[PDB]
């Protein structure tokens, strides 16, 4: 065992996936920091340095980092993979990004372990020698996701279907919200320019009063202002911040992609009454 193969991701979230798969023959690191927004993040010539240093780099694709393409043009001879290929989008409703692919795949369980098979292809494609601990890796981690969904499934089908509304700051929760069969309610619809602008809070209120929602929620990268905004506005409490672009540091309480999805069913069920 010499030097271990060296993997770069885009985000932490794909980070932790790949580490899973790795296991113990590879050390994976993340180019954002945890709590980083990562649709505009702007790389600096340290984040070049740790690319360039890699075996392998891994991004999300579907338009999540903006910022990728460009900055991969600087780097020589490091193999990349998009982790998303076989996953079907759900476009973007409504803005200047109308349309394109939601990046937000993730968040959806069985989307996931397209993720995880995605990644263990392109770790038997570029680290050959290691091919049967990535495999047995992802095999054993697919089986942790796999399990995942029946509890979250069975624990958000206790909210009425009729009350099944996510409020949330940017709309990054559409895989979530059709799996489980939320309607979809956003401040913005992907992060960008414009994020708590006047019209945008205006509809949201419009739709909470409407429906008599219960709660609105921020995420980790994001401003919670606007959320508490609407809240303070409204009939709904503010429901706490979700997990989706940052897993939290190791040592916080987000510190793995399985504990970022719980953790955001969890908020989202408390934020109902369980
Ligand atoms: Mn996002």
């Amino acid at each position: 065992t010499a030097k271990k193969f060296k993997v770069v991701t885009t985000f932490t979230i794909i980070q932790d996936i790949a580490q899973n798969i790795a296991g113990d023959v590879a050390v994976v690191e993340s180019i954002t920091k945890p709590g980083a927004e990562i649709h505009d993040y702007q790389p600096t010539p340290r984040d070049i340095v740790k690319a360039q240093s890699a075996d392998l780099i891994l991004w999300n694709g579907m338009n999540l980092e903006r910022w990728f393409e460009k900055f991969f043009e600087s780097i020589k001879d490091v193999p990349s993979a998009v982790v998303t290929a076989g996953i079907t989008p759900l476009p973007i409703r409504e803005g200047p990004y109308s349309g394109i692919a939601n990046p937000h795949a993730w968040m959806s369980p069985s989307n996931a372990l397209i993720y995880i098979e995605n990644i263990r292809k392109a770790l038997v494609e570029h680290d050959p020698a290691h091919a049967e601990t990535y495999n047995r890796n992802a095999q054993a981690y697919a089986e942790k996701i796999k399990a995942l969904d029946a509890p979250l499934r069975e624990r958000l089908s206790r909210i009425p279907a009729e009350q099944r509304w996510l409020v949330t700051s940017e709309g990054a929760f559409s895989y979530l919200a059709k799996d489980y069969g939320f309607k979809e309610v956003y401040l913005w619809p992907i992060n960008a320019e414009q994020q708590g602008i006047p019209q945008q809070v205006r509809h949201v209120i419009d739709i909470i009063r409407e429906n008599k929602i219960p709660v609105v929620f921020s995420e980790s990268t994001i401003s919670d202002k606007p959320a508490k905004q609407v809240s303070k506005e409204t009939g709904a409490q503010y429901g706490g911040v979700l997990y989706v672009d940052s897993l939290s540091g190791e040592k916080g309480p987000v510190p793995t992609y399985i504990s970022l999805i719980n953790m955001t069913v969890d908020t989202i069920a408390k934020g109902f009454g369980q």
